[PDB]
């Protein structure tokens, strides 16, 4: 069918390499050059987000940010500024909760539908179709999408109306960056008491503490892998998405507001590329004493 | 063998009770009135504590704080001024990992072993044969006293050597508070963002937010269903043992610290005697934004 | 000499009306109406931006935040597209540090100096030209234009280079924060714990806890009197710069990060549109205990 | 006149030698060797508190902490082993504000007085006599006992009723400990944006930021001057006190507590020895940034 990707970026090229594999029709566009694997399989790199929606009934979108899903909806060439009565666009960039809100509202005024679909799993996860895909919006569009989630991710939730995607994935970065801070603590305080790591985690593993962090970036921590498979600057970004957020809703957050000033010691010491689960040699570096 | 417990009362009298339903002969001691149960059933309420010393090679000790184990220890009435030769003591009260040390090598140079296995699983848990136990010690001693454990628990995990069975028990306890209070910090903001928790943590069930405490405690506060299972001012006094010890280590423990504080927001809102989960109030305050 | 005022508002009007009523004569523009004291003075509100740069040598910015200042500087209608060559510019609003730091070199490639002078006082500060200056920039440049803000205020002073202005007011605002929640957590406790705040404030007064912020805020909680001096809105704004300031330069500033929170906990309360003396509520709600 | 003093630490020595050269009647008692210059002056070197206390009418008391001053009180050879009826206790010990009240309350059921005195100012302002006193109590006794504070101190203030005094200095204590802490933030973040950290704290002084610790303080940190004023461990018990205060009155203190970690990391990086204002090298440690 006739779909359309606007940024291809880490994550946003194997996704729409992924579409494109599956034998869908796409027409691309990207600030910068395409994969040739994906023009390699019938994609169509256009010239401007507007004329990939003049083509496809289903419009995906993977920007970096607020602005940017801003632009390409009713920028100067984007979205908006061709007809789009009858089609769906969906948003799998990790944006705003609040003005995804007011976009999706101003799309369905156009006569389009609109899904927010955050995705969680990195670019491993978009190149291997395991993404987590959380939505929101109305179910029947969320149905007619589906087949085309399946493809790009494998935990698919209708978390609710248009907005809820966003969200819940908000909640999922403030819980990961939280919970990744609290086994750094915990471990950290029991080397410096004398404790084997090794052995506390294996300990904590049966019972309350456990949780999907202390099993796999507990782990890292102790084995010391730091390498790439979600940057501190990208938590950052998160983070920082979740505390404006919480300033609009006026939230007190507590804990994710310090996790993103530990993140800033970490980025002050050359963590800002390494994994998020190097978020321990924070608490190293303020107790002198690393794992 | 011929055993002996120090201490009854909420979790050290049901412990008795269930090594004593297991065959064994125990003289046990403790302020309080012996539960008729136990006493029935073959215990002997020797009057006082150098006693239970006496007539037992395997001397269990369940009381509140560091102090009151000092001084079971190296009181008067004590274990001192007894034999201690050929003995093996076993604390199961959670107190401070830097004293459990030194408790250790003196009981350990006045000729005997020792044991330290923290509990986890409250009341309910002592009943009911299911506490988790994590030990530290010498794996022969451990190997020795292991059977015993067994009555007393599913989970038992030798953690290390003297210290390391309290140091794991306070990162246990730093953890799940720490998760119990980022469970909080996500959901109260999903909620007052727009979404349905029930729908968030459903989603988060699926990924790396996943957690024995959004699962369990994630629906205690959804449901609203705070009914005790760990009092808040248990952890109270839990994380003051961390806090305490941080400071003896010297180390910046900051989401432990702030979760202290937020658990006396909740004390300050009658929240001191409910469960643990019991946490989110305080963000609900600091929200004016319940669910 | 010939002046030019390109944001007027809450501040950047009675500011204008006191150059003018020196007898300079000012042309200003803003959205919106010009006040009519002002046009009645000798301000020409000649219609748009790139005009008030023609006909002035020193053009005074008082916008909102960072981006406004940057399209009044270089947007179409700005002071591009404009000779800039012997012109003095100075952005006395408070925006970002790093921002001016290259705001400040694009007009100096122009042919023009550039001061960044945030200023510090509130809109009786502006009016009765008490307001406090703090200066980043060369010298000459700013003996310049000092007998300008001899006439907007009483305390001016050089901090440094491009770009200390703006860094000097983002130091002021977080110690003030700081300070402010710092005098609430001691006399909330100070009161719990059934001690006069009056007589803990007075006695203070007279050793290291002595602050410019305990002897007034602190008296404006005791009292009661939050009538608006500075808003908690816009310290809130103004925090924010210091957290994306610190993010940017990774620095990890945990009482600022929580002072942002404690704010939103006041939002939350209705405390938005009232002095950030108004801080101590946050304490009080937390604590269940005002005063 | 007959007075007492139980406690001849680094405080209490040059504090009893300053009574003693004003010509007083002094009978003390400390636990090891008491100063030659104080026996010089009369001084009578006794055994127990007991003893100091059948001797004088007015006893003062300098000991480390709410456990002393309960052991020196109600010990076995303490002072309320003999008859305290007409007797005046004044406890200069900074102890709990709580335990105080209670102690208070027993002395005068047993027919004397109590005054709870904490003082502030250090070894030099103990040798000096301008030690800063804050006092718990009735008047009368206060009046009665003021010609002896005068030779101690300079700022005596009667802040209310028994245990407003220890109240009243932890107060003092969180303050100071906050304002510290903002000044390291405000300056680490000055430094590190570029602004020069001699003309910001002078920048600042004019204004809402200036307290004394902006003015003492803040100049130790740009000169380096960290030799013990008021050491870091000091520090570290005095918001240990305020920390415990705020659990047993269920306070919420957000600052105070991560104060407290933010000096476990001056601890771990040999700061627990230099002055408090070395709580700088903390944030500049977390941000990789010396002044």
């Amino acid at each position: 069918m006739k779909l359309g990707f606007i940024g291809l970026g880490i994550m946003g090229s194997p996704m729409a390499i992924n579409l494109a594999r599956a034998g869908h029709q796409l027409h691309v566009t990207t600030i910068g050059p395409v994969a040739d694997e994906l023009l390699s399989l019938g994609a169509v790199n256009v010239e401007t987000a507007r004329q990939v929606t003049e083509f496809a009934d289903i419009i995906f979108i993977m920007v970096p940010d607020t602005p940017q899903v801003e632009d390409v909806l009713f920028g100067e060439h984007g979205c908006a500024k061709t007809s789009l009565q009858g089609k769906t666009i969906v948003d799998m960039s990790s944006i705003s909760p609040i003005e995804t809100k007011r976009f999706a509202q101003r799309v369905n005024e156009m006569g389009a539908d609109y899904l927010d679909a955050p995705v969680s799993g990195g670019e491993i996860g978009a190149r291997e179709g395991t993404l987590s895909i959380m939505v929101g919006g109305e179910q029947k569009v969320f149905d007619r999408v589906k087949p085309l989630f399946d493809i790009l991710g494998k935990n698919i939730t209708l978390v609710g109306g248009n907005g809820d995607g966003q969200t819940c994935k908000v909640a999922n970065q403030i819980i990961v960056a939280l919970n990744i801070e609290a086994v750094s603590e915990a471990l950290v305080f029991a080397s410096k008491a004398g404790a084997d790591p090794v052995r506390v985690r294996q300990a904590l593993m049966g019972g309350f503490a456990s949780s999907r962090i202390l099993e796999v970036h507990g782990e890292r921590m102790i084995n010391r892998t730091f390498e790439p498979g979600f940057k501190i600057a990208l938590h950052q970004k998160d983070l920082n998405l979740a505390l404006q957020s919480a300033k609009a809703l006026a939230l007190n957050l507590p804990n994710t507001a310090t996790c993103q000033e530990l993140f800033n010691t970490c980025a002050a010491n050359g963590g800002s590329q390494l994994d998020h689960s190097a978020m321990v040699q924070a608490l190293e570096l303020m107790a002198n004493h690393k794992l």
